């Protein structure tokens, strides 16, 4: 094709920008066995959480030409981590797309991201409905996987190609060569057909552990179940405390307590305690869009008073009347497996419907769950349903003898009386009540929290929780919602979209904006001083009380503190309801906050959660918790919980690893560990939960299509033995590290 960069003259380039790295040419050893020159890029990632390069052309490439081409790099890790770089390119409107993969140490491999062509002619997947796909192509060269952003950038303008390491624990270097561009090869017009086998499993690749018969299968429930005793780990209290002690006040609930200088759980009988576990116990989220649909006659439809998101709902029976008017809506989905069963077949109870989808190429449909098909296939019936019982205490020995001390969100409430392990509760506040934006909004609109109609709903998400849980000592506490958009970190406009987006509406039929209004008034009191303010020319009140387009507006000092103010106040009066929800019907029981992504904790809304939670909730998909990035933490002194994070790979015939990226099954273990250390080294945090239990299914949860290696079992419910142990390393020190 076109060579960008062979590095052969010796130089390092001077339109390649550095960040927190350093960069030399040395030769190594490249792919064809020959030595070379490369780049080589230390990056000082230990210590800062953004490292990386950027090769930033004079004026923008013209690739205009390359109608059906993809960028490569040859690259490889040295030293003793893998590397998850980070591909970001921008075109010159300031279009940009993220594609990532792990960087293994030791064999150079080339990496490509299309530019153009094939699979590129709230929707982060692909067409297909897969967060990343199969190649359409088959080559040794490896596809970087697609996160977000852009499928199609301006070609005549590409104006930056960065590489970069994010949030790490250590130091990382790579070698680069042979930057390069390529026409596509012709696409395998077959690249999405024929993906998944009878069990779940990548049909077309064979990989270390694959099942390949019901027999194997069988022998590896054999080996497990002879290893799994229901015990504990060692000095375990009753409710997965530590017996050493010190013991200190037993409440008979699960609550928090400073232990000399270290935020901890205290467990029911008054033990420390800190919670580990997996997220998503549950069958809801293992099922895959077939392609197929029904007669909308024949489908239950959802009552507005439920307070469960379809998304969570329990895996729907479907009947034979429905079944009967089945008719092919996505031919590209159908394609995809090998083995659905016909209503006849033994195994035909695991298809599910969903009558709504975040993404993907289907709003509603057919889906099939292999996971849930695959229990049946191991554990058999004794009676109607028995491998779901079965399940659930292999689950349950499973957790023990791994040493977790819980089950963790989105457990199924089956598990909340299993009186053998703690389990953390949740529920969604869903509903018909008014709402506001953030401008970004990622999951859904936002709740309007001055609407009553909000504060009736979080009442009944608290009710219904309630009569789950029971009362019960093992819960340790409760979840309320997750991965809010309270707005953005990368500007001052996002993180204040919500005052943004809603100042721009009328004071009529919008509470929040007649919070907001209100509180702008007791400051300014006469139009004239929020004009001088606000550099505006308004006429009255009541004209900014029609709404007012400060989207416009660049930011002054004067608009962020009064942005903040009315943020503070949106999030106080969320966690006030909320809280008080929870509060009147579990009053026992610890409030867990509304789980930050990194994406949506605006340090207003933290403080805000700080007031009402017991605990704050952030999920964070990163390598570990940087010291700079959590040093805010010291200023709220609140116990913390990270409510999610893994590491997943490809070498176990997943399209796609997940958010963070580890250069094989191994690798994933040790990254695990490094993240956890991170965890239990951090004064403020009490506990950390994986996402989560199970692989997502290959072709994509019905959700939203995302289908990675996520899971401490993959479709065939086997365990990652790699996981297994890097947990029960890390389960075997968490009290011995926080208490001494
Ligand atoms: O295009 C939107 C993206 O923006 C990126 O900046 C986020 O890191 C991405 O974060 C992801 O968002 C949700 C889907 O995967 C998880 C990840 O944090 C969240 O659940 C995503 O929000
Ligand atoms: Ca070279």
């Amino acid at each position: 094709s076109h060579m960008l960069f062979d590095f052969e003259n010796d130089q390092v380039p001077s339109n390649i920008h550095f960040l927190n790295a350093r960069a030399s040419i040395e030769t190594y050893t490249g792919i064809n066995g020959e030595p070379s020159k490369g780049l080589k890029l230390a990056m000082q990632s230990k210590q800062h959480s953004y490292t990386g390069l950027a090769i930033v052309p004079e004026q923008p490439w013209d690739w205009s030409e390359f109608t059906s081409a993809s960028l490569y790099f040859d690259i490889v890790s040295v030293g003793d981590h893998s590397t998850q770089f980070y591909l970001d390119v921008t075109d010159q409107n300031g279009a940009v797309f993220t594609r990532s993969i792990d960087i293994p140490v030791g064999k150079m491999q080339s990496y490509y991201a299309k530019l153009s062509g094939h699979d590129l002619e709230n929707d982060l997947n692909l067409a297909s409905g897969l967060r990343s796909n199969p190649p359409t192509w088959t080559s040794d060269d490896r596809q970087f996987v697609w996160m977000w952003g852009v499928k199609n950038l301006d070609l005549s303008g590409i104006a930056k190609i960065s590489l970069s390491v994010q949030s790490a624990m250590h130091d990382k270097t790579v070698i680069i060569d042979n930057i390069r561009i390529q026409p596509n090869p012709p696409q395998d017009e077959n690249f999405l057909v024929g993906l998944v086998d009878e069990f779940g499993q990548n049909a077309k690749v064979d990989y270390k552990g694959k099942i390949h018969s019901l027999e194997e299968l069988h022998a590896a429930r054999d080996v497990e179940l002879a290893e799994l005793d229901g015990k504990p780990m060692p000095s375990r209290s009753k409710f997965g405390g530590w017996l050493a002690g010190p013991k200190l006040k037993a409440t008979g609930y699960f609550r928090t307590e400073k232990i000399n200088g270290k935020w901890m759980l205290v467990d029911p009988e008054g033990y420390p305690y800190f919670a580990t576990g997996l997220d998503i116990i549950r069958l809801s989220n293992s099922s895959t869009m077939t392609g197929y649909d029904y007669d909308q006659a024949t489908v239950a439809q959802r009552s507005a008073d439920d307070v469960t998101p379809e998304d969570s709902k329990g895996l729907m029976a479907v009947s034979e009347k429905s079944f009967a008017t089945r008719h092919l809506a996505s031919p590209t989905r159908a394609a995809m497996f090998n083995w659905l069963p016909d209503y006849d077949h033994p195994l035909a109870n695991h298809y599910n419907y969903r009558r709504s989808a975040h993404s993907g190429p289907l709003k509603r449909g057919e889906a099939y769950s292999f996971y849930s098909a695959n229990l049946e296939r191991k554990y058999g019936e004794t009676y109607p349903g028995s491998y779901l019982d079965k399940w659930r205490e292999v689950t349950v020995d499973r957790m023990l003898n791994w040493g977790f001390t819980s089950l963790g969100n989105w457990t199924d409430p089956a598990y909340y009386d299993n009186n053998r392990i703690p389990f953390f509760a949740n529920g969604w506040v869903i509903g018909d009540f008014k709402t506001v934006s953030s401008g970004a909004d990622f999951w859904g609109a936002m709740p309007d929290v001055f609407d009553p109609e909000f504060k009736v709903r979080a009442m009944e998400t608290a009710r219904v929780v309630s009569e789950e849980i029971k009362n019960s000592p093992w819960c340790v506490g409760v979840f309320i919602d997750n991965e809010k958009s309270f707005g953005r970190p990368d500007s001052d406009k996002a993180q204040y979209g919500i005052p943004i987006h809603t100042l721009g509406r009328p004071s009529e039929g919008v509470p929040t904006r007649q919070a907001f209004s209100k509180l702008l008034k007791a400051k300014y009191k006469t139009i004239a001083a929020l004009n001088n303010a606000w550099g505006l020319k308004l006429s009255s009140w009541a004209e900014f009380d029609l709404g007012v387009d400060v989207k416009a507006l660049p930011v002054t000092d004067t608009l962020r503190a009064d942005y903040s103010m009315l943020l503070s106040a949106y999030a106080d009066q969320y966690f006030k309801v909320v809280h008080g929800a929870v509060e009147h019907y579990m009053p026992n029981h610890l409030y867990l906050g509304a789980r930050f992504p990194d994406w949506g904790m605006p340090m207003e809304v933290v403080k805000a959660a700080a007031k009402y939670a017991d605990v704050v909730s952030y999920n964070s998909y990163k390598e570990g918790l940087p010291k700079q990035k959590w040093a805010f933490l010291a200023e709220l002194d609140k116990p913390s919980i990270i409510g999610e994070f893994h590491i997943g790979a490809m070498d176990h015939g997943s399209y796609h690893p997940g958010l963070i990226h580890a250069a094989s099954q191994a690798d994933r273990g040790e990254m695990y560990k490094d993240y956890m250390q991170s965890v239990i080294d951090n004064p403020y945090f009490v506990g950390a939960h994986w996402f989560q239990y199970m692989d997502s299914p290959l072709t994509g949860r019905a959700y939203d299509g995302e289908n990675y290696n996520v899971g401490f079992v993959d479709v065939t419910d086997t365990p990652y033995q790699e996981m297994v142990d890097a947990a029960k390393e890390v389960n075997a020190k968490i009290y011995t590290e926080r208490l001494g």
